[PDB]
């Protein structure tokens, strides 16, 4: 079953199979003293893998690559970071040094640079406006509008009907929107509505932190964020 913070010591990574050729990766990291789990995604594309998000730091990301080689045995050739925070880009230097081509939107790259985070090598164009969608290997990348951050992207895997929301989507047990220092609380519910409208057929929704669920994670996120904003 789906691993939680208690089952993953900081520095270890678990993989969880979501569908044929689709896995989440789960890592843990200390932030402001406390340990949190974090998810990303792995998608098979023929005999190579596309990585979505780092495992939140260099050591975790090196462990991620090791766990991928052990469990899956296919090379990660490209990676996309879904926003500029450390749980998404921390580890990019490890990926790049391992031969993985790293990508993010221009906005994410600029914000990462400004924050002193690692910076993905390549820009993902065509994602500047809310509702924009582009194909990238076996996934579609979608910019729903500002939410957890202004740059946040979501990822859909058409072959599996799996929607990876990153931090624009919250898990069902969540009662608050979490770290909102960079968030746009006024726009976030609208951004979620765009996701709902564009991916009504999604069967699994994976949040950036915590348990995957169904489409209800989307409405739940809008609700929490509205209640948070008050
Ligand atoms: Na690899
Ligand atoms: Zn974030
Ligand atoms: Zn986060």
């Amino acid at each position: 079953e789906y691993p939680t913070v208690n089952e993953i010591p900081v520095g270890e990574v678990r993989l969880y199979q979501i569908a044929d050729g689709v896995w989440s990766h789960i890592a843990t990291q200390s932030f402001d003293g406390a340990v949190y789990p974090s998810n990303g995604l792995i998608v098979r594309d023929g005999d190579e893998l596309l990585l979505i998000d780092t495992a939140w730091g260099a050591k975790n990301t090196a462990a991620l690559l090791a766990e991928i080689e052990k469990q899956i045995g296919l090379p990660v050739t490209r990676a996309v970071s879904t926003h500029f925070h450390d749980d998404r880009v921390g580890g990019v230097d490890v990926l790049r040094a391992a031969g993985v081509a790293t990508y993010a939107s221009p906005s994410t790259r600029r914000l990462a640079e400004a924050e002193g985070n690692e910076i993905p090598t390549h820009s993902l164009e065509g994602l500047s406006s809310s509702g924009d969608a582009v194909r990238f290997g076996p996934v579609e990348l979608f910019y729903p509008g500002a939410a957890h951050s202004t740059d946040n992207l979501v990822v859909y895997v058409p072959s599996a009907n799996v929607l990876y929301g990153g931090c624009a989507v919250l898990e069902l047990s969540s009662t608050s929107a979490g770290n909102v220092a960079d968030a746009d609380l006024a726009e976030w519910p609208t951004s979620v509505e765009r996701i709902q409208k564009h991916y009504p057929e999604a069967e699994v929704v994976i949040p950036g932190h915590g348990l995957p669920g169904g489409l209800d994670l989307l409405q739940h996120t809008a609700n929490v964020v509205k209640a948070h904003k008050n």
